[PDB]
């Protein structure tokens, strides 16, 4: 069973997620929309191709239907929405770990260098919660990305890692709790660049870890629960890759066409 030290971790986990995770995106607002040589691997841009729709509180809905690479410049329309999107989630998953007392307690050198090295991490487990595999759309309240599973793309053109992660990670039908602890373990990461205190926040996510296959252990007998815990370090293991991978892509189109934020650059470096 679970601990007291156990089950006091995972509330405040629950506790620091309920009061940082604006699940309906009601204060996303004010954010831009698209407009009314090394460019060749900048080509980057065509993995993700997504529609947005924007549903009005009077009942109108707007609905964006992305170009097609062609000539040049036209792929970047939808950069400065994203990096709205972005910056307004980097701000929830900074909340997230300020609010909580293990990362109170690292010294402030160490916090940083924890949240530029987590931050697109969180992000992506959070997006998770509200993706809808069985759409391929991810429901952010008022605001939807569908993807362009359409006119030639195909449901089994999952070669993209980011997309495959997000229909895997969905797969395993995780509880609020489980999410949260997976966010706690890439968060603490001894293994970021920076760090100082590497030996306290070892111990930590080993802690995190630990609770996480013990509240597995004690609350999925099932089955078709077996081996979750392995299957979601696993995961955690891809998503760290693809962090890197989004990374190294974004510093490309950033070098070329500037459009990362003052957050997204104190994040990245710039």
């Amino acid at each position: 069973g679970l601990t007291e030290e156990q089950r006091m971790m995972i509330r405040e986990l629950m506790d620091a997620q309920m009061k940082t995770f604006d699940t309906t995106f009601s204060h996303f607002k004010n954010f831009r929309l698209p407009g009314v040589k090394w460019s060749q691997v900048r080509k980057d841009l065509c993995s993700l191709k997504v529609s947005l729709q924007l549903r009005g509180e009077d009942g109108s809905v707007w609905n964006y239907k992305p170009p097609a690479d062609s000539g040049g410049k036209e792929i970047f329309s939808l950069l400065p929405h994203m990096a709205d999107m972005s910056t307004y989630m980097f701000k929830g998953i900074i909340s997230f770990a300020k609010v909580i007392s293990y990362f109170r307690d690292l010294p402030i050198e160490d916090q940083i260098s924890l949240l530029k090295g987590a931050a697109f991490e969180l992000c992506q487990l959070r997006f998770n919660t509200v993706f809808n595999a069985e759409t391929g759309t991810w429901e952010c309240g008022r605001l939807s990305y569908c993807l362009e599973d359409t006119a030639g793309g195909f449901q089994q053109l999952l070669l993209e890692p980011m997309l495959k992660f997000h229909y895997m990670l969905k797969k395993l039908q995780l509880h609020e709790e489980e999410y949260v602890l997976m966010q706690a373990i890439s968060l603490f990461s001894p293994d970021r660049p920076g760090v100082l205190q590497h030996r306290v926040v070892d111990q930590l996510q080993e802690q995190f870890a630990i609770t996480l296959k013990s509240y597995i252990e004690c609350n999925r007998p099932q089955p078709a629960h077996r081996f979750l815990f392995l299957k979601i370090m696993a995961m955690l293991t891809e998503l760290r890759s693809i962090n890197a991978q989004h990374t190294q892509r974004l510093l490309r189109i950033q070098d070329i066409h500037p459009f990362a934020t003052p957050l997204m650059q104190e994040l990245f470096g710039i």
